[PDB]
């Protein structure tokens, strides 16, 4: 999908930002255009939402002839109280979509007054809420350089939690691969090759399991089983280049463990997979 790409588009617009103002302010037009592109919206506004869940009166960006927030509008009110997307009774201030990061913090409000009736359904609402959540996360970029954990640990943890929320609420797929490197002669060069393979939005952790062996953990957000397979196919081609074509990944001591995130999975399953299947612990992944 252009979902991954649009998010990658936005993230790398953010990564080029001066770094001296505020992402919500600088990117509000593009954020709204994104939300509009996906919801086929005609009249809408993007609004900052302050720490105590009250909306900032003046819109960050407009789309079409768009009137102001009148008061504690029922739809705006329930949106920010429930922290969920709220829309009016179909049988008709059309939709209110909050942008909420993985910590539950509301960063913004998409307030819609007009969108084609034929798209005013659960399918489009879902896509709006998905996009809102991911955009909220990418704007989060701050207060992290006041945490002891490395930037890679922080990112991995947020992306993983977003992936679990996406599986739980929207049935969106993601995959984890743990590469355990069992042969010390090849381990470092294999890990370097895996680190260099990282592509858009996948996030990695460089770890050591309980048995002292290198483990390179890779999360693939928004990635189906098709596709996790495309990833491994790509990776084997890269290994063939780096090491023998005459040779396979497993002959370098690579053991692969894979976990597919599924809302249907038991609640303890991801923890079972990482801790004691992969031999990792809660100080490494949280
Ligand atoms: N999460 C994740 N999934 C992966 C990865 N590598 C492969 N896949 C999955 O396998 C499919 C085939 O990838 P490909 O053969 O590299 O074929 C790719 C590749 O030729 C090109 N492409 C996509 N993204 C990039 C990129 O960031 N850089 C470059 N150079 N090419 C890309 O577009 C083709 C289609 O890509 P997709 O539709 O995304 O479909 C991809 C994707 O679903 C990965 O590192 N992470």
């Amino acid at each position: 999908q252009s979902l991954r790409s649009s998010l990658l588009g936005l993230r790398q617009l953010l990564r080029e930002l001066p770094g001296d103002e505020a992402p919500l302010d600088a990117l509000a037009e593009t954020v709204l255009a994104l939300l509009a592109q996906y919801g086929s919206l005609r009249i809408a506004g993007l609004y900052r939402v302050r720490y105590d869940r009250t909306p900032e009166p003046q819109p960050l960006a407009t789309l079409g002839e768009m009137p102001a927030l009148d008061a504690d509008d029922l739809l705006v009110r329930t949106c920010l109280e429930r922290g969920e997307l709220v829309s009016v009774r179909q049988e008709l201030a059309a939709v209110c979509v909050p942008l909420v990061d993985t910590d539950g913090r509301i960063l913004a409000l998409l307030a819609v007054e007009q969108m084609p009736f034929f798209v005013f359904n659960e399918r489009t609402f879902s896509l709006l809420a998905i996009l809102a959540g991911h955009i909220a996360d990418l704007l989060q970029s701050d207060r992290r350089a006041l945490q002891l954990a490395d930037i890679d640990a922080q990112r991995f943890s947020q992306y993983l939690k977003r992936s679990l929320l996406d599986a739980r609420d929207h049935g969106l797929p993601a995959c984890l691969y743990a590469f355990e490197l069992t042969d010390a002669r090849y381990g470092e060069e294999v890990q370097r090759l895996l680190e260099g393979s990282q592509r858009g939005l996948d996030v990695q952790l460089r770890l050591r399991n309980d048995e002292g062996r290198r483990v390179l953990l890779v999360l693939l957000p928004l990635t189906s089983a098709e596709g996790s397979q495309g990833y491994l196919q790509r990776l084997r081609i890269l290994f063939a280049e780096r090491f023998g074509q005459a040779r396979e990944l497993e002959s370098l001591g690579v053991r692969i463990r894979q976990y597919e995130l599924d809302a249907g999975n038991d609640r303890q399953a991801l923890g079972h997979f990482l801790f004691n299947e992969c031999g990792l612990n809660d100080q490494q992944v949280a």
